[PDB]
């Protein structure tokens, strides 16, 4: 489990549940190729996206479908989605958590990268 | 104006207007003595809290009355207020902007300090 | 375990380890009485602060000693500490996670309150 | 100026100066067409990206080159950039401020939208 995505809701003070998340890897021609996807659980987490074998060094994009999340709650949002773009580097044994904290007109995102 | 407070609303995507702000300074006796107060304007900014003369070295607390803000809009938020505590002017006079970005169950705060 | 505190480091992209955390409850005379304290673990979490029996309705303050954290890393910080002040309400079965994401001149804090 | 970009540095407590910003607009063919670009000033602000005439309805992407910013300061950050994607001017012209608060492993972004 080298990659996990976590989403929190700053309006309700809760995990953001059933948020669609799409992960892409940058291809040689510079296009974004689908890599993994899922929906956050009751805990706002998405586990099992990839394996150590498949998660090679490269540039990844995590798209979080914030607009549909807010719409499902009957709340008017600003962004189309939240996008997190980063390079995975084999600087020893590392697990990546990409987290996002959501408001209708704002989001924060951080990386928690641990052994 | 050596001290300015700026407040934004992350739900509406707007300045946070009419937010009450109370500033305290730690006294010789180690208690929080009233220093200044005001409310944010239409721009979400609060200017004119103090002067270069009065804003001496000290430990300051800026209390931003976020609960009263959300309640005046008919919303029940999590926090009582947002308190920003910092040492000021310990290396001579600086200009401090204390900024806060508000959601019902979350806030962010930053400082912009200039010479 | 009705209360947990989590602290993350936005500079290193890691849990904030060995951060001192002090929790207070507001007393009848309006003073802050010590309630619980600890240091965050390797995961940046502080568990075991209180019990269901002791965590009655009231106003609580969570003080996170951010200044000492940054100093121990050799980094110059802005704030004395981060303070989170909130009312605990028995609106059915609820667990409170108070989380903070730290930078030298900024922090964010959110509440995750779940059944 | 209907579109402004503001960037702050959460490590230094300062405007983020000389940050490159590229704006794209989704074309009829569903690709990201170059729209405007510039760099933040000493105030951390980027004005004059566009005009009321040219800033028509559309889906816009504001790419803030955070990696280049941190690298120019001799720091190795997590993200490649911060991308802010939103529909603009769908209910007539508005003024948009897209703001970002940067740390090496984290960023926050908000919008301030006025009529
Ligand atoms: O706990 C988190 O995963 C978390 C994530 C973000 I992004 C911001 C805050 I405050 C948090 O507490
Ligand atoms: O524009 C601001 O003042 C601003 C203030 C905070 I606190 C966080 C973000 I993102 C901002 O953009």
């Amino acid at each position: 489990c080298p990659l996990m995505v976590k989403v929190l809701d700053a309006v309700r003070g809760s995990p953001a549940i059933n948020v669609a998340v799409h992960v892409f890897r940058k291809a040689a021609d510079d296009t974004w190729e689908p890599f993994a996807s899922g929906k956050t659980s009751e805990s706002g987490e998405l586990h099992g996206l990839t394996t150590e074998e498949e998660f090679v060094e490269g540039i990844y994009k995590v798209e979080i479908d914030t607009k549909s999340y807010w719409k499902a709650l009957g709340i008017s949002p600003f962004h189309e989605h939240a996008e997190v773009v980063f390079t995975a580097n084999d600087s020893g044994p590392r697990r990546y958590t990409i987290a996002a904290l959501l408001s209708p007109y704002s989001y924060s995102t951080t990386a928690v990268v641990t052994n």
